[PDB]
């Protein structure tokens, strides 16, 4: 498999080989799918990875918010990989730790610039964890259950008001859940009383499509994000802010059906220039098939990012409608 993490992993395939594992936490790639096991099982809250992972797996690989009883059944280990952000992984390994068995060995694996580390103390009281010996910039933990923690996803929730509205977030939206500058910038381009089908496809908790709804109360959304978090939290959005809407997850347009009259989306930055490539060719070359005619696709980014050049290829051109110190909003019509 793939990536540094699971790399780590393979170092100790020995290891697994009887082991009833499930795999958890930022599942990036297929490892849970292809390591020699006695059995494997996994739950994700990324839709994305469960398309990846169930086409091998089948129902041995799980997507939710939640980890159920059932989710975890007839596993004796934890492969857990650490997340980006601290909230999304105590939300996870508390839900995870919560219902496996106690006994169960647990694996944490992961990068220290990712705060890996910070998975030690998070763990002390249920499952001791001890380093074990890795490459340098990767963190292999392991460490026996041996107190499951008590956890209720509902005190997980968070709640609060910007600009008017209500926005209602978990765990798992780290940044794409409040009004941001490049929201700002995108919201400023949309004129009020704008009316059509929408679309709004990175859509974190919901901000964006309340906003636009605000101003434009005829439009008709539908909103899509690949995380069960997002999904759960844009619905409660709409729902707090008296706006209608169809919220699902699906991996950018994959389980998009239909044509719109504007889609919207403020990407997340990227890290590299492949990744960053990749996610503006399927968003842009997407996006042409789900267009009414003369429907218009509108994406806020960094100027640094490849989305021009893929714009002109997918449309013929692009104008930048909108501009600031680090975002453009760009605009193309079908």
């Amino acid at each position: 498999a793939f990536t540094p993490a699971s790399e780590v992993l393979l170092r100790h395939s020995d290891d697994f080989e009887q082991s009833r594992i499930l795999f958890a936490g930022d599942l990036q790639d297929d490892l849970p799918a292809r390591l020699d096991t006695a059995a494997s099982r996994a739950h994700t809250q990324q839709f994305h990875h469960w398309q990846v992972l169930s086409r091998q797996m089948g129902d041995n690989a799980r997507f939710s918010l939640v980890a159920t009883a059932d989710d975890v059944a007839d596993c004796d280990t934890l492969i857990y990989y650490w997340p980006k952000n601290k909230p999304e992984a105590q939300f996870q390994l508390m839900n995870l730790l919560s219902l496996l068995p106690v006994g169960t060995d647990i694996f944490v694996v992961g990068e220290n610039r990712s705060g890996v580390r910070s998975a030690e103390q998070m763990l002390a009281d249920y499952a001791p964890l001890n380093k074990v010996d890795s490459a340098r910039r990767c963190g292999l933990y392991f460490g026996r259950l041996e107190k499951q923690p008590v956890f209720d996803a509902e005190k997980f929730w968070g709640e609060y008001s910007v600009d008017g509205l209500t926005v209602k977030t978990l765990p798992g939206v780290f940044s794409r859940d409040g009004l941001d500058v490049g929201s700002q910038l995108l919201l400023s381009t949309l004129t009020p009383h704008t009316k059509g089908k929408v679309l709004d496809v990175g859509c974190g908790a919901g901000v964006l499509s309340v906003a636009f709804a605000r101003h434009s109360p005829k439009i008709r959304l539908t909103l899509c994000d690949v995380s069960a978090p997002a999904v759960e939290a844009s619905r409660a959005t709409l729902a707090a802010n008296g706006v209608e809407g169809e919220v699902f997850a699906s991996n950018v347009f994959s389980e998009v059906k239909g044509r719109f009259d504007m889609i919207i989306s403020n990407p997340p930055f990227h890290d590299g220039m492949q990744t960053s490539l990749d996610a503006a060719q399927t968003l842009i070359r997407g996006a042409v098939r789900h267009l009414n005619s003369g429907g218009e696709l509108r994406i806020v980014a960094n100027a640094f990012l490849p989305y021009p050049d893929v714009l002109d290829e997918t449309f013929g051109f692009h104008e930048v409608i909108a501009q600031t110190g680090r975002f453009k909003v760009y605009r193309a019509i079908m």
